[PDB]
């Protein structure tokens, strides 16, 4: 019945049944947003929402093979996802060992693309027999790129010139750096479009990817700049100048997050025996595919075979924002002849905008932390903040370089 | 635990028996892939062998692996498998698109994304619904061939542009499959190089493998007319697959889609907490001027990648294709009698998508496709489930654009 | 002695006298204190040179330094072909030095290439690259495509309506109706397959067609206006927003020109024996390829270039354009070029080079090519005017010559950079 | 009259006689029998004009039409400032019509802008845009940045070593040493913040610096060669591969110039009253915002443009550049412009407009600005030559005039398109 169920809620929600909580929502006694709190167990809230969603689907038995039980919804509710109806298993494979900077790495890769892990693994094997890869973090700084307007272009020119002064920058740094412990503002980058002004705030973020933090610092820095210029309107805390989750030449040219380089020398014997091609044939494909080919297609930053495959697989496995694959896959793969008789293959990848972290986001979840622990970069680095995030970026660049090696070889062979 | 020589089928052995067999070097580790009978147990032993090689051997404790269908994953989706990664799934809906109502699954770990998208759907719902059209459909592969001279590569270009030359190439390409039907070829020469862009429908598949087999067969036929042509690479980055490229933005790849909606001024005020005037000002100066100042090709939107990515992971798509599939331009305009209502549209020229093959063969991913009524192939109208899913992506993206842009305007 | 204003007006209105019977000072006296505005000088004065003379005198009194114009020449120039066709408010002309680089050994022919420039060493450097190609057995070129474009933006009431128009233009019957209208406007109007693009309820339509030997912009614009008039008959609520919506794309950087082409798409190539690379270019083939890979491909890529995969194609393109009466502002798109270099021949010491230029926007008729001095430069190359026996052949030959000269420019600059100063 | 070869050579190598004593036919005979090289005519002949005459005569009998140079003028031109400076193998000169658009009301001053062009209606269009600006209270402009660049490519044995070099250049003390070596080559050389980028073992270094009133390419390249020599002392395994690795980026389309700027970054603006938009421009404010949005922004975006969010900035840039002795090949990057338009004033019926041009590559000394006709146009604008008491001020002013004139030509072309016809 209806009105007797109503009273039991006032006196806990554990004493009702599934059907009786949705006898009170299909008939509208209680409204359909308060379910969140009333129920005490997290997994029962998900069950109820699956049953409510069930009623609206033409095929309600769809949900049966979408799993949901035995998952830790405590770290997900109010942090990583809303309207949660379960989870989506992504098969994880391992490619390694990856000999990178004198260590070995077993790299997890969440994908449903056949042969991708097997290909990457072969690439790691070739790198290993050639003495391993070396890599460097060239730069580190997440950004946010708001757009403010002033009454005139002459005004925004004066605000820009004031920001490029020592005194102006320092007042904006103080406001930015007071919001957070890792908020340390580097040189600004501005651009005028008439009376519009786009300001690129850049800062290291510890081991976090850093968008929450960079945003808070940006908001306070715009508030201080508003005191200094009261006529200034703050249009959008992001004006696409960052640039987050969209292709942009500013990320390719200035960097965003970690800028990283990676290299390796593959002996001629190893190129023939493992990779089934030659050094000549590899350089010929790299030149005419990754350079000339991408050039004919009108690419900015896409001078690689399939960096996006590897970045995405690692990102999903390691609790990253997979959407940031758009910019994070920016890569240029270079190949040339090397060694005494010019038969060995030098290879390098440069990825100037890897947006990555080992704290926050999906790295708070325990399964994702398992993959980060495989690599030895899980959570913050207590003695050198940001080194875990930098190490993971190095790993992605090296694994990307392994995947470039392997796929390019298979293409050169036929 | 019995001695090594006695155990030398696999089902009758214990875990520690197989492992001590490998560590004593009586049997290579790679030979276990074949010898072990059950797939779940092969994963279990690989995890245990792997764990000892880590500086933290307990690191795989919370990476789950039990009770999952590895029969659809081995030899199809993933290798060297050590488990699975659970991505939380939320629902945004109802999305009121083309007179139907969709409950859209989104696999994400970004807080507030699903909720934000959901508020956008609500706005579109009270605005009467969104409409959408597929404008084009054709996945591509862009191999590169070499001739001895640029004069010879120009010969091949002009030959492929003749109707008789294109006709024999189409015949070869189309013989490889039911759904392989070759539309107009696009070619560019760079010296003695020649980049040929094979475009064709692929039924309800995304069509990577299918277009590739048709491409190999077509290039073989081209080799009969031009024996000195060398196939340098079956992909010469001219497709373009999983890299940012203007060609995808200008010619399209996969499904080209448009979506639109008019939100009443009252709904913008009460649901989205802003005005039409303020939204448009932000759209102009963010998604047009801003993306222009940052040097964007195809990124004239706020966060289309967020929505594309979450849907793709939920629905068994190749999530690495969000690079090109997230290509979007969001327009906003004053509409209505007094210019107070909000016309919004999103154009997505290269949504790379499918509802058969790949990750859409796995059962949980199929559940999400089934929620939307697009799982599997369409017997009556081949390619209609895939087309419908592309329309759903564009419409959810538009709902995401609406909601985020509203929050930024306020 | 300059008569009062009123008496000078009587003379001006006297139809068998007019401005000829007035003094320069009297005309100026009439302009100062109005009666004649200034734009009416061109239509009132006996001869074209006197209008220029008077305009210069008026202008001079408005400047801080009244002798500014002294070394700006204006006399003895054929203003008859310029007034009302090439320029307005004319105060003189700017002489650009014309040098000559050649012979350019192209397709078993020889070309002496004129080059208007004020950049020191440009002609010499280009002339040396010509020498390398000549002693190397010469170069070969092909025109791969031909078709000037125009990209109007139109507007339907809804995105669904613009999609319907897009689909209708894609049917063979709807395309045939717009093709008939487009083609009716001029003798060379032949609409090739259409390219369209939706942005919501906007529809961008790239009309492409050959234009004989004309560059073809006025002609394509006229066919476009007629074609869109026909389209509105089928779609009455379509608004023609602009005849150019920047989808052409004319005189701005744009990836669509690079990918689809605009005007003449062209490729040129040569093989330079090791002997010639040494003696003429002062370097090796290995050095050249090293620079070519890491500057023109990798360097351009790091710079975020679209279509700019070359050393200085724009230097050559600009110098020929100015000499040959082209629109020099179309240097933006016409300079698009990718220069490739690989090892070849005996010890991998011969240099195979090629340039590919997909959007050379050029013509041997119309605009500045109606003027006799820039016609002299076209006559040098044997490409002046229209080709009666083979329409478009003169313009095609000029685009082949531009590509061949760019490659010579590339050869020579790249060799200087491969030496280390 | 024609003499044998041996008798001709003795008189030529005779100091007190020379080529003055030889005739035209005799010098041509020596060049044909290969005694003397053709490029050497520059230095052996007594008159510049006679060298041009003999060059023309040689050229003419190599051509299929021997009279093709008839209307290519060459006599009475001042070849002294050209020879050994601006052009080689000179056979004459190309007159480009010059016209005036103005007054351009910019920063409370008035400018009469010279424009070398052969495109009909361009000057008239631009003049109408000026008229509308002047009636709307004139235009204001600001120079946001000033700094010509050069982007060499160097190489290390490994990417890790080039990462070392990048880190070293980023420290305050490493940059101080490179700055000292750069600044020692000239008094105008003041090195700004260094931009670098790694591609494997390659390293692209963007040296940026003001150049006085010169465009500054030779000044920056010299300072770059000294700075790289100093870098080599600290990093001896470094190889300079090319002094330009296309990272500057000079005369090619590149996002780095759009984003970082090159030479003069400038912004102009104005507010045109609703009355003026109606009467002068034959349209409305609302109609032009709609066209600017869907053409110059959306349209350019659909075309795949980087930096080309404008109507025809390249027309204005090219025209002023040729008239004022600039390198017209540099309109490639210099034309970079985004044109924006909004409603303004108490009733939102007035037109706000702005143009932003981040990479104007310009100068009032060097190259073609040394020639007198080109200098005449510079004197028109009051910017001819080096400014004594405020170095760089003339080139900055000219850049401000170029951005204001572009804005004039944007207003005018955009209004015409918004109206129709
Ligand atoms: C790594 C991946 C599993 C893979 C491989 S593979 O791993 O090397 N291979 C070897 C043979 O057995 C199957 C597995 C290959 C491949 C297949 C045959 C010949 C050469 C290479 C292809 C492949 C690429 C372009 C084609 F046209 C068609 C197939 N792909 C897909 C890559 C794909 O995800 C991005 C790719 O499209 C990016 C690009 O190169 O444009
Ligand atoms: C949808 C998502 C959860 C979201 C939201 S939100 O859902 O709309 N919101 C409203 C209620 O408050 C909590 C969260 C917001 C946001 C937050 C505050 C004000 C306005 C908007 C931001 C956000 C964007 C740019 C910022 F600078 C800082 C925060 N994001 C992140 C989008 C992000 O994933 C791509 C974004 O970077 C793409 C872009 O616009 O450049
Ligand atoms: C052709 C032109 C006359 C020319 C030449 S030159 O003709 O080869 N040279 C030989 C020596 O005597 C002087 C004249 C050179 C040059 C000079 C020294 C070493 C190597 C080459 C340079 C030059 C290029 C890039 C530099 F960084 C610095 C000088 N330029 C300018 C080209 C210029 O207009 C586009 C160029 O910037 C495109 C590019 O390479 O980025
Ligand atoms: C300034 C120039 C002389 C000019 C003018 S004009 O000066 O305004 N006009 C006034 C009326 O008398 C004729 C000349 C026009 C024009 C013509 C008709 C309607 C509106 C404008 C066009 C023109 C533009 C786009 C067309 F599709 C076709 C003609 N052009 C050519 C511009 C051209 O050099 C760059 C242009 O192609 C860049 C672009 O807008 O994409």
């Amino acid at each position: 019945p209806n009105e007797e169920c109503l009273q039991i809620l006032g006196n806990g929600a554990k004493f009702l049944s599934d059907a009786e909580i949705i006898q009170l929502v299909n008939a509208k006694h209680i409204p359909a947003y308060k379910l969140e709190t009333l129920i005490e167990t997290h997994e029962r809230g998900v069950s109820i929402r699956r049953q409510l969603l069930s009623k609206k689907l033409s095929e309600p038995s769809s949900l049966q093979y979408l799993p949901y039980r035995d998952y830790n919804y405590s770290l997900v509710m109010g942090a990583c996802c809303e309207n949660v109806i379960g989870y989506m298993p992504i098969p994880v494979g391992v490619a390694g060992p990856l000999c990178l900077d004198e260590k070995e790495f077993q790299v997890p890769m969440a994908t449903t693309e056949g042969c991708l892990v097997a290909s990457t693994n072969r690439g790691c094997r070739a790198i290993g027999l050639g003495g391993g890869a070396s890599s460097r973090v060239l730069a580190d700084g997440m950004t946010r790129g708001p757009v403010v307007r002033l009454p005139r272009a002459c005004d925004s020119a004066e605000v820009k010139a004031w920001l490029e002064t020592s005194e102006g920058f320092a007042v904006i740094k103080e406001a930015f750096d007071s919001t957070s412990r890792f908020a340390r503002l580097q040189k600004l980058h501005t651009s005028i479009a008439g009376r519009n002004l786009y300001i690129r705030f850049q800062s290291r973020s510890g081991d976090a990817m850093g968008m929450n933090m960079i945003s808070k610092g940006t908001e306070k820095a715009l508030s201080k700049l508003h005191e200094y210029f009261p006529e200034m309107q703050i249009l959008a805390v992001s004006g696409n100048y960052c640039t987050d989750k969209k292709p942009a030449a500013i990320n390719w040219i200035e960097g965003r997050g970690k800028s990283v380089v990676c290299e390796a020398v593959i002996p001629a014997k190893v190129v023939r025996e493992v990779l089934k091609t030659t050094t000549e044939a590899m350089i010929e494909v790299n030149i005419n595919k990754n350079l000339v080919g991408s050039a004919m297609a009108g690419s900015i930053g896409g001078y690689n075979a399939h960096a996006a495959n590897i970045v995405t697989a690692i990102y999903i496995a390691c609790g990253q924002d997979a959407a940031q694959n758009v910019g994070s896959s920016n890569c240029i793969t270079l190949m040339e002849a090397s060694g005494p008789t010019n038969e060995d293959l030098y290879i390098s990848c440069t990825m100037p905008s890897i947006e990555i972290g080992t704290v926050g986001g999906g790295t708070n979840l325990l399964p994702q932390q398992a993959c980060l622990q495989m690599l030895g970069v899980q959570g913050a680095c207590k003695d050198n903040p940001g080194e875990n995030a930098r190490q993971l970026a190095r790993i992605v660049c090296g694994t990307v370089m392994a995947g470039e090696l392997s796929l390019m070889a298979a293409l050169a062979a036929g």
